[PDB]
Order: C-alpha cells, then structure tokens, then sequence
C-alpha cells in the first residue's frame, strides 16, 4: 500500500557507502559509543566535513529497527532540526554489526557547553538576553516542526541542541531524570506534552547560562519533589514574562501545558518587545 510505499521510499535514501566516508580523530567516546570527525565524499565530487556517531541488542531485528528509524529522521527538513545525512553499518570481527550515523559537523558544538564557555574569558563573549531568547525561539521552531509530524524527541536538553555556523540552534540527538515530566516519571507515558516539559527545563538551562536543573535536589528525590508541586525556581534577573512561559511547560496536568506552536509565538512576541 501507500504506508509500505512511503516506508520503502524513505529506506532507499538513508544508506551511505562506507567507501564515500573517511574517519578522522575521536571527539567524544563513552558507554553508548563514539563521535568522530570525518569526510563524506559527495555526488558533486567535493568532500564535506561530518560528525560520525558510532552506536552499540546486536541482532538483525535491532539493525532493521535502526535503519527504519533512521529513514524517518533522514526525512526531516527544517533549519532548526539537525539533518541526518545518512547511515553506514560497518561490521566487527566477532560478527557484531556497528551502525554509524553521519551528521553535518557543527564546529561551535552543543548549546549547553557554549553557554558555560560564555562565562569564561577565552570563550565566546557574554550572551545578551536577545540572543538567549533567540536560542529558545529556534528550539521552539524545531520542536513545533517535529510535533506537527508526530515525532517525539524524548531527550530534549541544551546538551542535545547544536549551534550551526550562523548561530542558528537546531534540535538534535533524539532520544536525564531532571528533564522528564512528572507523568513520565510516574506512568512511563510520553507525549508531545512531555517534550514541552523538557523544553521548559531547556529554557531554564539557557536563562541560567547552563546551570544543572534543581540545585540541592538529588535525582532519586525528583518524583516526590515534583509531586508536592515544587518547580524550577526563577533565575536572577529573568523576566517574569519569560518565567511564566517556562513555568507553563511544567503544569501538572499535561493537557494544561501549551503546544510548541503556542510557546513559539509567545517567545517571538517577547523577543520583539525587547529594545
Ligand atoms: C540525529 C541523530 C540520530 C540518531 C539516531 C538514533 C538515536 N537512532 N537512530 C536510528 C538514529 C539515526 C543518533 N544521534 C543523532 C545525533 N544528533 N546529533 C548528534 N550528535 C552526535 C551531536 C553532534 C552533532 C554534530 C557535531 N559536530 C561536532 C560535534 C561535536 C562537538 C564536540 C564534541 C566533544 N564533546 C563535548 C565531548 C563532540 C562532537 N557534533 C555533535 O547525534
Ligand atoms: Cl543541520
Ligand atoms: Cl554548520
Ligand atoms: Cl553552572
Ligand atoms: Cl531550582
């Protein structure tokens, strides 16, 4: 049918031949896998600098799920959503297949680190309120796009937002207890309104210039803390208007939280009103 037709079309475009790809040095590495710099030889002859993420259920079933999921993500097209360039599956000597995700290289890195570096002399300069709000608008735009097409991010945070060369923010690294909505801690349930909660936390990260959420509260304490109605406190010199917007993202009833489209309008309006 059309459902299967649309799936098979998407699966065609997603794979990249390993020979079109040169790996470079390791940028990050941990339990989940590794991120490396690389070069992707394109159809026009020239090479493109890329980031290559290698990821660790070793079975063929898991690989098929990965390729299908990758096909969907490859289909995203919005300037505030990271564009997946393709995937390569390299193989190991023990027979274990190793999936690799190819992404545009973002020399300015993730937004969280950038906010922290901005408080250091040698890093980027002090970030004014207008720019912080612009980061939030950009993220709201990307999430608005994603929720329109019923894609749940599942791990929205400043560390998973990337800065492009023009300082546009894009959402990335699609799925951290302190970013998880109260209902999702409770019932293991997750909607676009759970993403909205995470977005509020991300707004708070940006306005505090990279503070960890809920200082003095342990991860194991988080459910009971939220259960009694406590929320992230207003940062110092944060506009009450801006605080109201982030606060609305953590209303207890998920149906009372605004949509991303609503939040995005609110943020643009506030940004407009600044001198
Ligand atoms: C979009 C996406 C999808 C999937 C995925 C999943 C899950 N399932 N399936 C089926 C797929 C296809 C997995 N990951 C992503 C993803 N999106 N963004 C990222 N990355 C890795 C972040 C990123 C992106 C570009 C980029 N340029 C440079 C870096 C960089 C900068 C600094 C460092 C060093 N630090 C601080 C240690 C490291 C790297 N950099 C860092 O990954
Ligand atoms: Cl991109
Ligand atoms: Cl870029
Ligand atoms: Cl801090
Ligand atoms: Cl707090």
């Amino acid at each position: 049918g059309s459902h299967m037709e649309e799936l098979q079309n998407k699966l065609e475009d997603v794979v990249i031949d390993r020979n079109l790809l040169i790996l470079g040095r390791i940028l990050g590495e941990g339990e989940f896998g590794s991120v490396m710099e690389g070069n992707l030889k394109q159809e026009d002859g020239t090479s493109l600098k890329v980031a290559v993420k290698t990821m660790k259920n070793s079975s063929q079933r898991e690989i098929e799920e990965f390729l299908s999921e990758a096909a969907c993500m490859k289909d995203f097209s919005h300037p505030n959503v990271i564009r997946l360039l393709g995937v390569c599956i390299e193989m190991s000597s023990q027979g274990i297949p190793k999936p690799m995700v190819i992404l545009p290289f973002m020399k300015y890195g993730d937004l969280h680190t950038y906010l922290l570096y901005s408080r250091l002399e040698t890093g980027p300069r002090h970030i004014p309120l207008q720019t912080l709000l612009r980061f939030m608008v950009d993220i709201a735009l990307g999430m608005e796009y994603l929720s329109n097409r019923n894609f749940l991010h599942r791990d929205l945070a400043a560390r998973n937002c990337m800065l492009r060369d023009d300082m546009t923010v894009c959402v990335a690294d699609f799925g951290p207890v302190k970013w998880i909505a109260i209902e999702s801690l409770a019932d293991r349930v997750y909607t676009s309104k759970s993403d909205v909660w995470a977005f509020g936390v991300t707004m708070w990260e940006i306005a505090t210039r990279g503070m960890t959420p809920y200082p003095g509260v342990q991860n194991h304490e988080m459910y009971d803390y939220l259960l009694h109605g406590h929320r992230l406190k207003q940062p110092e010199d944060c506009l009450d208007e801006l605080y109201e917007i982030m606060y609305s993202c953590w209303r207890t009833d998920p149906l009372d939280r605004p949509t991303f489209s609503v939040l995005r309008l609110q943020l643009e309006r506030l940004l407009e009103s600044l001198p």
